[PDB]
């Protein structure tokens, strides 16, 4: 598939932006929104590409046929604390590959947008990434995944001390890995990385990531797997190394 | 001091966020803008209140006498990397106390701006904190100081290992204290932390988040001491002190 579906994710991404901007208007129950976003989204695209499936929030399990990964708000917690950043994000795929990615920063009203082949484009803007290979000039984003048990977070603070270590030129955690990865897609950042992030969050923003510049690789290094809870992008194979070399397994899914 | 500064004030700020969001228009010596800004500013105030005083970026050293603690762009790293969140500080003291405090978002065009006995506003809206008194339902912002040697990134992640541990409903790290700081101003975030800020960061925002409920004190509990590069802000005293009693001296100046 291409053009007709990629068009209905944009304007769902759109519609969807502006009900979860408005209902971020005023004064934990709002967890309603998300579901209204999320059926917006799918009963609408059910019935425009009956054949298609689905996968939001085992599930994770891609087939062949056109598939949609979607994530309705990324940020609940800035959501439920009304902290500007939280994202609707809308991934398409087909034959097991990922074809385009459309990501709405709700509040901002940014709208990264990415089709294979055609490029990465922020609000008719071409994305690009930089070309950072030094990890001591690096600003590296992350996420704190869900857990908080002394054992995951104790890699995650000493991962984070290794990249600081590393002499990096700085560290980001604004709560929306979508959002993240889309700084990275463009200038804004030059890697993220992370465990504990799910399928529908990185759908998206990997064919953005990559139709501007950017990798996207395993915290190992070898080939980016949906599957598993783990990613690392980064402006250029260089940084995509060093740092998930640098890294050290934390287990997720 | 009042009035006519605070004016002056508002309209340096706006000013100098233009200069900074226009700056930031295209493709690490853009620390010339930084100067430009704090010499814009310093320059007419310097001009229109011959007998203050200016602190900007030992040095701290307050008077009596009305003086402006100005910090040009918060967020240089940010601004480097073109990352969307860097702002401009100015801060007004008289008789050794914080007066008012205007903070620009550069990019956004959030002006915050609160009046000691007159209350918190952005653009317009009539800043509250939150009542969160709960640290397991708290959002907390902090900063990475300019430092990267083992001994401080210990506690550094130790300290933030004991809020994520205390059950920290989330931490975030957005690369500007002032920005932070306005968020806690305002319904974003429940409290914020941090060594190894200057006098400059907090100057503005402490008038802010006081004038909007809020708190600010040391990390120690004790009174909030502006030559220390440390303090504790947050929705209410009972946050503020898990915070503290919970945090574990670095040092700073």
């Amino acid at each position: 598939p291409w053009e007709e579906c990629f068009q209905a994710a944009v304007q769902l991404a759109l519609r969807a932006g502006q009900i979860i901007r408005k209902a971020l208007t005023e004064e934990d129950l709002v967890t309603e929104t998300d579901h209204l976003v999320e059926d917006l989204i799918i009963s609408e695209l059910r019935e425009r590409f009956p054949s298609h499936r689905f996968i939001a929030e085992a599930k994770c399990v891609l087939t062949h046929s056109p598939t949609w990964i979607i994530d309705p708000i990324d940020g609940t917690c800035n959501f439920v604390h009304r902290f500007p950043t939280v994202a609707v994000s809308i991934g398409f795929a087909v034959r097991q590959e990922l074809e385009f990615g459309v990501i709405y920063h709700c509040t901002e009203e940014r709208l990264y947008t990415g089709r294979r082949g055609r490029g990465a484009f922020c609000n008719g803007q071409r994305l690009r990434v930089s070309g950072e290979t030094d990890l001591s000039k690096a600003l590296v984003l992350t996420e704190i995944g869900p857990k908080r048990d002394p054992a995951t977070l104790k890699l995650f603070l000493s991962n984070m001390e290794r990249l600081l270590h590393a002499k990096a030129h700085g560290v980001r955690v604004i709560g929306s890995s979508t959002l993240a990865l889309c700084h990275l897609a463009s200038g804004a950042a030059d890697a993220y990385y992370q465990f504990g992030l799910h399928c529908w969050d990185l759908a998206a923003a990997t064919v953005i990531i990559r139709e501007a510049g950017g990798i996207v690789i395993d915290t190992s290094g070898g080939p980016l797997d949906l599957m598993a809870c783990r990613v690392v992008a980064a402006s250029t194979r260089e940084m995509a190394m060093l740092i998930a070399q640098a890294l050290q397994t934390i287990n997720y899914g």
